[PDB]
């Protein structure tokens, strides 16, 4: 449950969308290294909640979030303006550094199109080093939306989200 020694790392401010995105305001420099941090605290008006971020964004101004289990508008209303806490002795944890390609076998590549609506990218074949970087390769699948091989970098600020109880790799990529 919520530490007794804690800091501030965030606020989720105004809502986002239809889909339970909200505004969120971070403490940290960049400020998406607030998203490194797993689980969040917030203080919210029905008393605390631990939450896990699924996927986040940068619009404008700013930033957007995704919390798992938030997927409505009426669920990000009833969290905006809440403070976003961690342990004094939590330490970031960006997935890419935690996972590795035999952890990943047979995941399932979730984008996200220009409008916020998830797309089954396909699923990821192989997770290589070039020299200077680590590139993920997703191949199409029965359920995937299209038939093309995809090289997407994996860098923390697009690959988001590993979860392997929902067999589920999160990214900040696109269609086209
Ligand atoms: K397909």
């Amino acid at each position: 449950n919520v530490p007794e020694d804690r800091i501030q790392i965030g606020q989720l401010r105004s809502a986002y969308g239809l889909n339970g995105w909200l505004w969120v305001y971070s403490n940290t420099e960049p400020m998406s290294n607030m998203f490194d941090y797993l689980p969040w605290y917030i203080e919210t008006k029905a008393g605390w909640q631990t939450v896990d971020v699924k996927r986040w964004k940068p619009h404008g101004k700013g930033l957007v979030v995704s919390l798992k289990g938030v997927s409505d508008r009426t669920g990000a209303e009833s969290l905006v303006a809440s403070n976003i806490w961690i342990a004094k002795s939590q330490l970031p944890k960006a997935d890419v550094d935690e996972y590795y390609w035999s952890d990943l076998k047979g995941l399932t590549v979730l984008g996200l199109d220009d409008e916020e609506q998830e797309v089954n990218l396909g699923q990821i074949h192989e997770l290589f080093e070039t020299g200077a970087n680590d590139v993920m390769v997703v191949r199409a699948t029965p359920d995937s939306i299209d038939s093309e091989e995809r090289m997407i970098p994996w860098h923390k600020d697009v690959v988001q989200r590993v979860d392997l109880e929902a067999g589920r790799i999160y990214v900040n990529w696109g269609v086209d």
